[PDB]
């Protein structure tokens, strides 16, 4: 129930 595509390079 999580993602690591539009958050990794989106959070920083």
């Amino acid at each position: 129930k999580r993602i690591v595509k539009r958050i990794k390079k989106w959070l920083r």
